[PDB]
């Protein structure tokens, strides 16, 4: 779960 903000990228167009 630590490693969650791997995914975060994703939310640059929101």
């Amino acid at each position: 779960a630590n490693l969650a903000p791997a995914v975060a990228p994703a939310l640059a167009p929101x």
